[PDB]
């Protein structure tokens, strides 16, 4: 029993992380193979961060620019590409480390585990959710960037995060590990906004199911709803719309439990009408939207 | 910027976990160098568990009765020992992930990183506090017993908890890993109830200055208070009294923020007696008590 913000062990990605310093600024690579991976910026000083121009930047790198280091080892960079907003090096030497992977673009309302890093060494892991509005919500600092995140499925890293910039929400923003952004960010310092945020629905339902399954159910009724009335509730309290795929995404909980999901919708409904009246549901006095359906069968099972 | 509850990296804790079966009990082992240590209700059934005789039950075990997987690897077991609560398995083989480590007695009040493991193969990590009652509001199933509680400083791990058993309020109690139990608990199935939980003051302070380096800084009010003010009203409110040692330990926060530690003590007062209002607090609506301040020097500093 019991229930926690759980994140993946992390052994397999730290196995692949390195420091990448060019010129000046250092930040974190991703070494797979020989190729390591990790943000094109590590290639600007900070004259060129309001409007870079990073082929140009990188025209005027060579090869030797680029210092890799993995532990007390330098490995020798023999390659180097743009891939939209991720730098590829290539290097001499395969990492015997790397672990089966993929690489992964995940949807907004997904949750993955991020190994925070700095100058290639791991300070420390966390489980954030892709929002809504295509941030995250994490924990960065200077010299943060290349961190990732991933999820782990049986055997295999599923990388789904690179980490490049924080907007001054203190949230945060990034790539998948082909460098495509998630959002509509760019990789400059400009005034970029996130657009508003939403609470995820089904992930919160998820949530409720764990507490029963903990034995905290005081916010269980006697009633029900239907789907479309249950979606004009949440829809004023900036919900997400609540659909049948994630109603049949709930089936595994709504069998587990013997609650239904409309009855399970019905609960929350209340909630968001009354609110709590100063009592916790598994020890948060707010609703809980970061842990997928997923997240809480796998941690309410064992794995 | 921002602030997430966050394990330290699991990867030399992973490299360590067995799995270990007796009969037809099975949880987690930790091999470290050629020793395996686990719970030593390993050797129980459930009719050896309202009143286990563990030297009896042990004394008609011998070596090969302890079934060691470490992977698709099984490791000969060639001597066993008890020390208190735990097993001692030499094995055949020395572990060659075995990290630098030690053995440590955390005090009430201190964090660690959980990595829960079942038959062997990690879960998740999370991050947990000794309560003051020496129980940890964990989250573990059958058969995670084994798993283990640790810190890491720099390169040593320091082993400091690991699983025996839940107690029916859904906390968590153990041994250290000389196999001690934290708090009066002992392993049998028996009516052992916890003490009454008090509220980590110190840690609380502690989460206010990472509040206010984050930015988020509208509890902050213009009084100051005495360190015995405070702790009278503290202790009417189930906080444990803040002592001048204590005081001392948010030196650093205090330099950082430029708020003396008895102004943030005043700050905090009013919140006990006024409550939120509503408001949140990096993001939470309840005062949290699960960082201390090394963690909070930790994360927002790059470890
Ligand atoms: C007026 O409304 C505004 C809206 C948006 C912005 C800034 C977006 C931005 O420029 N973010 C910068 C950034 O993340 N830059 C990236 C790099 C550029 C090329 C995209 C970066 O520094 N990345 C860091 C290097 O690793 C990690 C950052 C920085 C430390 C703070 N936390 C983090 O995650 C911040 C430093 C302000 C400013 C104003
Ligand atoms: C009337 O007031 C009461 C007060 C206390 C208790 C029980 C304490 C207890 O016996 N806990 C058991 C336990 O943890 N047993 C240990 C082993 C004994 C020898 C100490 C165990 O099973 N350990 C598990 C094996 O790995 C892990 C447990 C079990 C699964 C649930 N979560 C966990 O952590 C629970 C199964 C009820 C009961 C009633």
């Amino acid at each position: 029993s019991g229930f926690r913000k759980m994140a993946f062990p992390s052994g397999k990605v730290e196995g692949c992380m390195v420091q990448v310093t060019c010129g000046t600024t250092t930040l974190n690579g991703l070494w797979l193979d020989d190729v390591v991976y990790c943000p094109r910026h590590v290639i600007c000083t900070s004259e060129d961060m309001l409007n870079p121009n990073y082929e140009d930047l990188l025209i005027r790198k060579s090869n030797h620019n680029f210092l890799v280091q993995a532990g007390n080892v330098q490995l020798r960079v023999i390659g180097h590409s743009m891939q939209n907003c991720v730098l590829k090096l290539k290097v001499d030497t395969a990492n015997p480390k790397t672990p089966k992977y993929k690489f992964v673009r995940i949807q907004p309302g997904q949750t993955f585990s991020v190994l925070a890093c700095y100058n290639g060494s791991p300070s420390g892991v966390y489980q954030c959710a892709m929002r809504p509005n295509f941030t995250i919500k994490g924990s960065f600092l200077n010299g943060s960037c290349g961190s990732v995140g991933f999820n782990i499925d049986y055997d295999c890293v599923s990388f789904c995060y690179m980490h490049h910039m924080e907007l001054p929400t203190g949230v945060h923003a990034g790539t998948d590990l082909e460098g495509n952004f998630y959002g509509p960010f760019v990789d400059r310092q400009t005034a970029q906004a996130a657009g508003t945020d939403t609470t995820i629905t089904v992930n919160v339902l998820a949530w409720l199911y764990a507490a029963v399954i903990n034995g905290d159910r005081w916010f269980l009724n006697r009633f029900t709803t239907t789907l479309n009335d249950f979606n004009l509730v949440a829809m004023k309290y900036n919900y997400e719309p609540l659909t049948q795929d994630h109603v049949d995404i709930l089936g595994p909980l709504s069998a587990q439990t013997g609650i239904a999901v409309l009855d399970m919708c019905a609960s929350l409904k209340e909630l968001l009408q009354n609110g709590m009246n100063g009592r916790t549901i598994l020890g948060s006095a707010l609703l809980e939207d970061e842990f997928t359906p997923f997240d809480v069968v796998r941690q309410c099972s064992g794995v």
